[PDB]
């Protein structure tokens, strides 16, 4: 059910990088990875936690819908796209942390713990601040655990309303053309070592769905584009995308 | 509220074509078109009727969800992509008429007419064959009436369940990148003159949505790509997409 394909390491080696890419063939129920050990190594989810955070916020009514505007708090921050009004779609697209920190505070630690346990999400640990535990707290999730969570979300099997799951899957939309649809979420963990970058999601084809979860060492923010580039090179080699 | 911009006609003249493009700015509540008269002239919806047909099939339970497989009936047809199994997403993507003719037969004339009346869709006339009235029957819809219908769908305002509307909006996904999301449906009306090609939908931006409905004279299937091409040129001229 799991298979190691160490040939994908050349895509990491070419860009002087190191990480793991995990693929899941939904039709055949088979998994593939270049490093089974790192595939099961649990890291801070960083901004990939915006997927479960969105689900909980929508199911609890903290977020009314994907169109509700969340005004900029006026604090000018270092990322320019953060200093503006956002809805759920654009907050996920630009990884607007302060918007989701506001969501987490309204959710509260008690409901956040209960929901993450219902989601079977990682180690289900929210130790630290309720509005930063996915950035510098105790929550840890592996690439294979991201796949298991994403597979439940795809099939609407999470312990939330179907509506919340459909809205979040819409907000995860990243790329779409005549060949494939990518619903995914980026992540960048910097507060706690090791500094890593995430990209988790799935590729929808006409007759199949390929779930993917990747993470890689990210000492500097200059290599952040390699998350999508290395993943797409693996997808191209596997004939998943042209 | 409505403004005519005849400069768009140059994009039709460049390809030796004739048609109308209707744009609606949702934030500003203004509309723009190159031909006010043709914008309100009613044509056969052709495969753009797959939007309301999908909504009706979903709300009535004829289609359970976007994953239900509709098996190929075995008859080899002219369009190769039709000679295979389909779900709601691929049937919309490839405009698989035989799949939607089966939907219309299951829906029936009484339910179809009741729903189109509730939708305020076009002239609400289902006269003709139960499984082809949108291709050669009495139903007619204008480009502005398409936008009016699409605006209700975007806001989950149609009388069907919100779930049915969210599923159809997902199935309408055509293109997505870091700049915009296009949810649209193509159409090609050939059985009754004038032969016309349709493209209706909307473009999702970060803080606005531009609804569009275009139709153009289409004597042959060779120029079907001009529907998107001319629409994109108008969108680029109005600085909606880069
Ligand atoms: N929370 C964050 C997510 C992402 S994402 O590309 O994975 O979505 C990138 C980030 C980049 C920076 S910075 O170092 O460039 O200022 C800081 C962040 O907090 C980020
Ligand atoms: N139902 C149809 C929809 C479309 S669409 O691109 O507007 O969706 C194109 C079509 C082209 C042909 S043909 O002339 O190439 O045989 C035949 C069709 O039935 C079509
Ligand atoms: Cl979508
Ligand atoms: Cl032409």
């Amino acid at each position: 059910m799991w298979q190691e394909n160490k040939s994908w390491n050349a895509h990491f080696t070419e860009h002087k990088s190191q990480g793991v890419v995990v693929l899941w063939n939904e039709n055949k129920q088979q998994g593939f990875t270049n490093n089974l050990k790192r595939a099961n190594q649990a890291f801070l989810p960083a901004s990939t936690f915006k997927i479960p955070n969105s689900l909980i916020a929508l199911d609890l009514g903290v977020v009314k819908d994907e169109h509700q505007v969340f005004k900029w708090d006026g604090q000018t921050r270092d990322i320019a796209t953060w200093n503006r009004d956002h809805n759920l779609i654009t907050a996920m697209k630009y990884s607007v942390v302060p918007v989701y920190q506001e969501f987490a505070r309204q959710i509260g630690e008690a409901r956040m713990s209960k929901m993450l346990h219902a989601f079977d999400y990682g180690n289900e640990d929210i130790s630290g601040n309720v509005d930063s535990f996915w950035l510098d707290g105790g929550i840890r999730i592996s690439a294979t655990e991201q796949i298991s969570f994403l597979r439940k979300l795809y099939h609407n099997k999470l312990h939330v309303s179907e509506r919340s799951q459909r809205i979040v899957k819409q907000a995860m939309l990243t790329e779409a053309n005549g060949d494939y649809i990518i619903r995914a979420k980026t992540g960048y963990s910097t507060r706690i070592e090791p500094k890593i970058g995430w990209w988790v999601g799935w590729v929808e084809l006409d007759d199949n769905v390929w779930f993917f979860a990747m993470n890689m060492d990210m000492p500097t923010s200059d290599g952040l584009g390699l998350r999508q580039a290395i993943t797409k090179e693996v997808l191209k080699q596997e004939k998943i995308i042209p």
